[PDB]
């Protein structure tokens, strides 16, 4: 199967628009998050691979009555009068922390294999030419060599941390785990993964707050590693700002100095500094003053940016209710200033209660000013399919009439007891019933002739031009909404555009209009 | 749905909005007070200087009796300083108190930034008509001063 | 005027804005450092625990030498904590120090609230296009979640938005449309689409005034793959010139292809030109169909 794998990888070419490639970008995002967190943590907190040095506390012995420099216990790292000295191991801890180091180098090799498969997919990456991906190997390899992505992938895969990033006991090399910031250079695949994840998500604001919580945790973790690197570079326990025994917030009474204590106090210090609460010990030396001043101003600027984005994100979770209540505050302030009647005030308030309870606000502005009219007409014929399947001017005629008219229909919500049409008024519109029930009544409002249900067409007698009766532009009947009624309103101009283009719908409309006008 | 229908039907909508967000603030500080005192009594009261007890000395100073009212009053004050990130409370000692205070301070940063941003928008929209009016008149006055 | 002309001419305007406001912050904290140390040496150094000196113990702790660098470093740190209102500095003692700290903390509240509000707006407008894009897509997605739209059409809309963000073909001509003059708009639009409009036979076999007239009335519309731009039953109000993409003139079965349409091809004009010689008139005479994504 070696020739199967060899020839399959020989003319393999990746489509970047697939879902499987998006899952691969999520895998590269996981590898990048690994590189970020654990490379700065393994550089600063160097006991994460094994301590590689023996801690030596001074201990007043109870038998020999003298101080000895024995190895520290957890009871001797508690309540310290001085920080322990670290005698170097002869094998640099490789005889007893080899399981931790092989687990770390296994995950390093795993994410480097993820980077190798990612740069192979970059080497065979299809690209849009005329709206279609090119998917034969020669053109995509030459487009890869023309684009300097080989430079970006080749800087990002230098294995300098496999020779210089580990404790070598022979040359007494301490190790430099900071040499995987070249693996941190590949940020663009992660940014495209987060953009494609925010595009495809059904819960976008939840994804946004998860991403900014991850940003906050990564920033506080990196500042924790900077604080502990500056603390161990100055020297631990040398003053009251640096981590150590003189700090007394870092190591209080009955608190053991462990690696967990170091990371936990550094994360807490960075949480108080970056959020500028500042309930941490004051700096002593001038370099600590410079670092705390720079780090507090970085905390002010970038955490003001971050929580402003957080406040905007949890503000836009209720933007529709905020716009709705801004409109209703405008209507209510206009009605309070103008001394409008209380019956009409509660009619407007109950109309707004129906529009929020049934969610029938004008939401077609979004598709109207973003989407193309071929996608708008397909969405509008998708949503109102059960309503427009009942319409006799649409289902007894050509589909081009419905495709023309489905974007010119406007949804208008009427209160119960509202007169949509009455005989004295002039008519510029027709109405198709989306929801609701109506009644054709007399001028007394008691006698009902015919009811109108969902899918009924009315209001066309005024805007169709029949010279056979006395009315003309007048409404010929009194329709009245029984309950709340949504209606597909259509102008006289848009109807007569689609009727001048489509003649058979014009013949059916004028035929049934003259038929109801001549029995009426 | 009751709060939405009450904000719909109200003749004083911004007063109802600030009453609802003051109730939200009081419920959140009360729930964090109960979380702080549950973690204090789970760790054990008076075992260190962060937990409520005799070693705290902000919770129980001199000539202050340990009562149930004192427990709720100190827990409500601690949550008021932590969620608003003033932070004039004793520092954590054990690692679980550091983890709880770090998580609770970041929850305070995020959700109280959201809350007071909503409060500032609510008491900004009490004068939106005067603000739009004076933005228009500032435009007219700057055009007349330039020309 | 130098800072305004530098922000005008810059290719990186937001980086220049954050450099200018970092310089403003450093100048303000430096001037307040000089005010704090002038009031400290006017009251007299080391006279109480608020003034710089030996009684302060934040200014001069144990094993810390009193130097000029120490004076400027502690004054800059004091002004950084006061103007950002962290306030982890010693409390005032005398009434003049209370008055100075109250006035300086309120100046810090007001002018640093102004400053970091400007900073938050500046690093918010570094991603204003992505924010407007995702506000539009949140509107479309909430409308499709409320209205029970089909999943095929939902992923068609989502893939259309993925193509508009990946290829950056959003409607960016609104900026030049409502800011720039039409002589500069037509020169930019004939600069950008020169390789496309050099392939157009109604523009290159005729006068240049026609292209100069029509180049601002052209609108860029992006179509999905498999979309029918024209088919025979529909009426036509528009013509189409291919900016990008490939199309195919197909039959009603969608299998047999007559002629393909590449970049610079002109189609859709038979419906809107008025020829009385054939039976169609306002009807489309053929079925065109997008192969891939088509501008
Ligand atoms: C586990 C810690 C168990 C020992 C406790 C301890 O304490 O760990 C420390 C530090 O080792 C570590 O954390 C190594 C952690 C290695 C983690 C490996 C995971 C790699 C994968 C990363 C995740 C990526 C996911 C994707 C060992 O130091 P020690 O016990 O030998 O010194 C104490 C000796 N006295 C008592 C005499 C003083
Ligand atoms: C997280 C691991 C939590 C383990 C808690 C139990 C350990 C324990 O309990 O063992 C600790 C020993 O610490 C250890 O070496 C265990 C190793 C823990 C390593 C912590 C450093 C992690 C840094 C990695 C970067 C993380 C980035 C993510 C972004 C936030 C003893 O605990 P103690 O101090 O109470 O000993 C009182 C006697
Ligand atoms: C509120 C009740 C205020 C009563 C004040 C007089 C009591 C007094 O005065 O009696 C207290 C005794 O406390 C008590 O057991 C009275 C019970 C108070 C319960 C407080 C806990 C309430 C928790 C309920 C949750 C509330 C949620 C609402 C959201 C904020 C003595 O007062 P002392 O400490 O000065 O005794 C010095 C000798
Ligand atoms: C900045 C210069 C940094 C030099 C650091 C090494 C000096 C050193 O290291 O020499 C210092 C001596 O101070 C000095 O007179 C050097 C003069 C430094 C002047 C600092 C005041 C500058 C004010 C100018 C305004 C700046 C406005 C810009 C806006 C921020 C000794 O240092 P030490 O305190 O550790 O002596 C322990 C024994
Ligand atoms: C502005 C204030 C700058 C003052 C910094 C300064 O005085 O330098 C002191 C440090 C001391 O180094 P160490 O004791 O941390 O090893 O020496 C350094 O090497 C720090 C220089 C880096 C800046
Ligand atoms: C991140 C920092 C995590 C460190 C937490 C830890 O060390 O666990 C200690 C607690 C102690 O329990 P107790 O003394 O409060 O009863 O033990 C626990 O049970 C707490 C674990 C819950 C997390
Ligand atoms: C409001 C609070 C005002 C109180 C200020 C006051 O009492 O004046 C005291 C200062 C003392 O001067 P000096 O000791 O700093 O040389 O005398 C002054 O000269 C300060 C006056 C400037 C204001
Ligand atoms: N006059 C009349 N109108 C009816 C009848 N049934 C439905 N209608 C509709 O009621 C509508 C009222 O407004 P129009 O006169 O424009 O058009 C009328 C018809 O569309 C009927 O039986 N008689
Ligand atoms: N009928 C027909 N139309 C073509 C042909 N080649 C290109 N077209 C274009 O396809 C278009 C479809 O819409 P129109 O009828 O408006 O205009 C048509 C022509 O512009 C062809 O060979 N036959």
């Amino acid at each position: 199967y070696a020739v199967r794998i060899r020839k399959y990888l020989a003319n393999y070419t990746q489509d970047p628009s697939t879902d499987n490639f998006y899952y691969w970008t999520c895998v590269v995002t996981v590898a990048y998050i690994y590189n970020l967190l654990f490379v700065i943590a393994r550089q600063v907190f160097n006991d994460l691979i094994g301590p590689s040095s023996q801690s030596l506390c001074r201990f007043y012995n109870g038998t020999l009555n003298s101080t000895t420099q024995v190895e520290c216990t957890y009871n001797m790292l508690t309540n310290m009068k001085e920080m322990p000295t670290y005698s170097q191991y002869p094998d640099l801890g490789w005889s007893k922390y080899w399981h931790f180091r092989m687990l770390w180098v296994f995950f390093d090799l795993l994410m480097d294999c993820v980077y190798l498969i990612d740069t192979f997919l970059n080497y065979r990456m299809g690209y849009m030419d005329q709206g279609l991906v090119v998917r034969e190997a020669e053109k995509v390899t030459k487009a890869y060599w023309q684009s300097k992505q080989y430079r970006i992938d080749g800087i990002s895969l230098i294995p300098l941390d496999y020779i210089l990033g580990w404790p070598i006991p022979y040359i007494n090399w301490r190790g430099l785990p900071i040499l995987r910031l070249n693996r941190l250079i590949r940020y663009k695949r992660v940014r495209n993964c987060l953009e494609r994840t925010e595009t495809r998500s059904s819960m976008p604001n939840a994804f946004r707050v998860v991403v900014v919580v991850w940003y906050i945790v990564i920033i506080i973790h990196w500042n924790a590693c900077l604080y502990f690197w500056i603390s161990e570079w100055i020297g631990l326990g040398t003053d009251a700002w640096v981590y150590g025994h003189l700090n007394k917030q870092s190591l209080p009474d009955d608190i053991t100095d462990t690696l967990l204590r170091r990371y936990v106090y550094s994360f807490y210090w960075s949480t108080l500094i970056l959020t500028t609460i500042g309930e941490v010990p004051s700096p002593v030396r001038n370099i600590e003053y410079a670092f705390v001043t720079l780090d507090l101003m970085c905390g002010v600027l970038i955490f003001a940016t971050i929580v402003g984005n957080v406040g905007s994100m949890i503000s836009n979770m209720s933007a529709a209710w905020t716009e709705f209540q801004n409109k209703m505050d405008g209507i209510k302030q206009y009605m309070e200033l103008r001394k409008v009647s209380k019956q009409l005030e509660i009619r407007v308030i109950k109309w707004f209660d129906y529009l929020w309870t049934n969610k029938q606000s004008l939401s077609d502005q979004q598709v109207l000013k973003v989407l193309p009219d071929k996608l708008q007409a397909e969405i509008a014929m998708q949503v109102h399919f059960e309503t427009l399947r009942k319409v006799r001017i649409f289902q007894d005629c050509e589909a081009g009439l419905l495709a023309e008219l489905v974007l010119k229909l406007q949804l208008q919500v009427f209160s119960p007891g509202d007169f949509i049409c009455k005989k004295g008024d002039i008519g510029r519109e027709m109405y198709i019933v989306k929801r609701g029930r109506l009644q054709v009544v007399d001028d007394d409002g008691k006698k009902v002739f015919v009811t109108l249900q969902e899918g009924s067409v009315f209001g066309e007698l005024s805007i169709l031009n029949i010279a056979g009766s006395k009315n003309g532009n007048r409404r010929t009947a009194n329709v009245r909404s029984v309950g709340y009624t949504d209606l597909f309103v259509l102008s006289k101009t848009d109807l007569w555009n689609a009727l001048r283009e489509y003649p058979d719908a014009r013949k059916l409309l004028l035929a049934k209009g003259r038929e109801i006008l001549k029995k009426d």
